[PDB]
């Protein structure tokens, strides 16, 4: 069952190694695509990939932050004029154009990636497949009585309403999690994702600070200011197919699992759903 058969027939939105970080961000925010292959202009060969998590790293979450703090002496606006090649991931995990669905699933499940460029024998970009694409294709094949319980991640990494963005960013990047439930006194009170951090950057409130920057008030912002308070949740006993359908029809990748009292029992994501087909 060739992945190309599911592969989104659209044109893949890409950037080049010399595209600035700023332009890559605009590309992300505009096209709503939070995963961008980096290709030569060129021969269309995949030479890198950049996602919102790399941007969260750059902003403070990880080692890429030292482009701002050291080279550009804390100037975020200057730093974003650097070519995306400075912060992209190289050594991309890709699939061959003759790869089947089984391979894609094993790749997603064992290599901690949610999306992979599909390339030909010259490493030229052909398409791209993500976990959502696969779940969407296989949704009707999930038994309707199957429950979510065995698929839930029980030990949840979490943010709080009072945490500063700079510290939540660390939590996201160190743990490799795009989405953190926000918890206060054991109760779910919101959700925050790497996407929220990009959206903050493209705000009026943000560009205002950057000019007088003082870029620092961006990363000092607390979760309560920017989190989504009303969260789509799952609960023990829910059908896997219902949950999978909610994700795929809403472009959401993660639901916090809660009590009727909103205590957190776990989290379930698209990768977990795909463990049904492992
Ligand atoms: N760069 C891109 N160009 C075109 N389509 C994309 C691109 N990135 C993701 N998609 C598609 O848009 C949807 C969003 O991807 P998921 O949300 O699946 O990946 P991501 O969180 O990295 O953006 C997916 O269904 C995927 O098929
Ligand atoms: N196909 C891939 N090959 C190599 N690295 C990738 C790939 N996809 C994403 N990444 C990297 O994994 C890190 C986490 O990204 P996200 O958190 O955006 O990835 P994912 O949604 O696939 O779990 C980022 O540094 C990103 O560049
Ligand atoms: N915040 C979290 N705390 C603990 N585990 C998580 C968290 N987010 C995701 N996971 C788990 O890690 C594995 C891979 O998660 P993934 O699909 O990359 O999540 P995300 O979309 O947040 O990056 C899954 O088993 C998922 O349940
Ligand atoms: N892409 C990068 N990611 C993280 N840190 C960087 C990056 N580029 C430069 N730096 C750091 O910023 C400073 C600039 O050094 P240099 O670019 O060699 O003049 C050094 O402290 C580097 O460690
Ligand atoms: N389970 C959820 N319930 C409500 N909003 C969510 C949920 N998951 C993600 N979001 C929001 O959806 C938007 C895109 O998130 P993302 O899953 O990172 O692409 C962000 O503003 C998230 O805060």
């Amino acid at each position: 069952v060739r992945v190309m058969k599911i592969a989104q027939n659209k044109k893949i939105v890409t950037v080049y190694p010399t595209t600035t970080i700023r332009k890559a961000l605009m590309t992300m925010n505009e096209n709503k695509y939070r995963r961008l292959p980096v290709v030569n202009a060129g021969n269309n060969k995949v030479v890198g990939i950049i996602t919102s998590m790399d941007i969260v790293d750059f902003m403070g979450g990880g080692s890429k932050y030292n482009l701002i703090r050291e080279k550009h002496e804390r100037n975020f606006l200057a730093a974003i004029n650097e070519p995306v090649r400075e912060i992209m991931e190289e050594n991309v995990i890709t699939l061959k154009e003759n790869a089947d669905i089984d391979e894609a699933i094993e790749t997603f499940l064992t290599k901690n990636v949610g999306g992979a460029p599909i390339v030909n024998d010259e490493n030229q970009l052909i398409s791209l497949i993500t976990e959502r694409d696969v779940i969407r294709a296989l949704l009707d094949k999930i038994d309707e009585n199957e429950v979510i319980d065995d698929y839930i991640t029980r030990d949840v990494i979490v943010a709080t309403p009072g945490e500063r963005l700079k510290d939540v960013a660390r939590t996201m990047v160190r743990n490799g999690f795009r989405r953190l439930p926000v918890v206060s006194e054991g109760r779910l009170v919101g959700i925050i994702t790497s996407t929220d951090f990009i959206k903050l950057l493209g705000s009026d409130w943000a560009f205002n600070h950057m000019q007088t920057g003082n870029v620092r008030e961006i990363t000092n912002v607390r979760m309560e200011e920017i989190m989504k308070r009303d969260v789509i949740t799952a609960k023990e006993g829910d059908k896997l197919k219902k949950i999978a359908e909610i994700m795929v029809t809403n472009d959401i990748g993660a639901l916090p699992v809660v009590d009727e009292n909103l205590r957190i029992k776990g989290i379930i994501t698209e990768k977990d759903v795909l463990k049904y087909f492992a």
